[PDB]
């Protein structure tokens, strides 16, 4: 009888997804982010606030009544500064994709060369460069990113986050800890402490429980990332499971006993568990195709190709020059020559490269030290093609299919469960 509550707070709204013990959904819903006033100081902080107050609405009061977790997802590197007492956001929120260039320096500085806080996005030089503004009593200040923030809203402990949203703050989930090059600075006082994805923080707070009708015992876990949530979503838990996602790009994610990160290539790991997410990510992938074709043209030429005969086209299909991963070449040039005069020759010959550049995509990650792929699952639109799922069966040699689930409130929601179960 109980549920399980996973909301994702994207780029532009907010879902979520409540689900039983094993996994079925009772109730799932969007909204998106409504406006904000143009003097309010929180900015975007106070529409998403407005969102959560909404989605909690959405949930039917019978299904509210059994909800005994709730965790959720954010986006990454969103950055929100408040003061500790008041709770008072102190400014807009540095968004995901906002960058603090003039930090930059200063951040590099301190920090290891090639370490994943060293981009103008990542969380620690939204730190730095609001810390050097020099606001009067910026000591009493602490940091929080999105998700731990709403999570914040829901549980009254100030200043918790997670493995996964601390991680371009400075975070090793390895060692657990935050590094000495970072705690040997002044704005490191307004880390957060930090837990693994999906554990408990304590119990809702009395105010939803009563507005809502949640039960009592209600608890509110740690959240994680929305690329995450979103990989959580597709239940692939044992080392070499992948899943790949097929969208207007192309991009790989793949479970690891063993941690990579690799500049070069961008390659980067979370962590999960024991294990190690470990991604990269490629230029090419759909967005050439819609650019070539018509979507009534995709499916009907689709239609039209034998996916159990290889092509013999040998494609790199790119919009325009660049490829960091899988391979380090800022010039490398889109390949469409030659073009066969059948559509879909040409077709066939773009769906194989892809899986070509997927299939390089996953043997580098494994020689760069990740556990081999052994079974790759498939989100994104490109997962609803089947004959492009038969096409990369066959050419990355392994099992190919597309993932059950790939919403990242659906994998929130398997957080909140993990971490009932844990502290039961």
């Amino acid at each position: 009888e109980k549920l399980y509550l996973g909301m994702d707070f994207g780029t532009s709204g907010g879902r979520f997804t409540v689900i039983d013990e094993q996994g079925e959904i009772k109730a799932q819903g969007k909204r998106e982010y409504p406006p904000f006033m143009k003097e309010e100081s929180m900015g975007w902080a106070s529409s998403w606030k407005a969102t959560l107050f909404s989605l909690l609405e959405d949930i039917p009061v019978t299904v509210r009544s059994l909800v005994s977790s709730i965790s959720l997802d954010g986006t990454s590197a969103t950055t929100l500064i408040l003061n500790s007492e008041s709770g008072e956001v102190l400014c807009q929120p540095y968004l995901y994709n906002q960058s603090c260039p003039d930090a930059l320096p200063e951040v590099k500085s301190i920090a290891p060369a090639n370490h994943t806080v060293c981009s103008g996005t990542s969380t620690l030089c939204k730190l730095v460069s609001w810390w050097n503004t020099e606001v009067p009593n910026r000591e009493s200040a602490v940091l929080l990113h999105q998700a731990d923030w709403l999570l914040w809203l829901l549980h009254g402990r100030l200043g918790v986050s997670d493995y996964n949203n601390a991680l371009k703050v400075g975070y090793d989930p390895e060692s657990e800890s935050y590094p000495s090059w970072l705690l040997g600075q002044p704005y490191s006082q307004l880390l957060p402490k930090v837990q693994a994805p999906g554990t408990s923080i304590g119990n809702l707070k009395e105010s939803f429980t009563r507005q809502f009708g949640f039960p009592d015992d209600c608890i509110v876990c740690t959240g994680t990332t929305d690329s995450i949530a979103a990989f959580l979503a597709a239940r692939a838990t044992e080392p070499g499971k992948a899943v790949t996602s097929l969208g207007s790009t192309l991009a790989i994610k793949l479970l690891s006993t063993k941690r990579v990160d690799d500049a070069r290539y961008g390659v980067y790991s979370h962590r999960l568990d024991d294990k190690w997410l470990v991604g990269g990510a490629s230029n090419t992938g759909g967005a050439i195709l819609r650019q070539l074709f018509s979507d009534e043209q995709l499916e009907r030429l689709s239609q039209e190709i034998n996916p159990m005969v290889g092509s013999p086209l040998d494609y790199y299909p790119l919009q325009s020059s660049g490829e960091r991963f899988p391979i380090a070449d800022p010039n490398l040039a889109p390949r469409l020559l030659p073009r066969p005069e059948s559509d879909v020759e040409f077709l066939h010959g773009i769906l194989e490269s892809i899986a070509r550049i997927e299939g390089k995509g996953y043997k580098l990650l494994k020689e760069l030290g990740a556990t081999e792929a052994e079974e790759v699952l498939t989100a994104g639109g490109g997962a609803k093609n089947d004959k492009w799922i038969k096409i990369r069966q066959r050419v990355l040699g392994l099992p190919v299919k597309k993932a059950v689930h790939t919403e990242a409130s659906y994998g929130a929601s398997l957080l909140a469960l993990k971490g009932a179960k844990q502290n039961s």
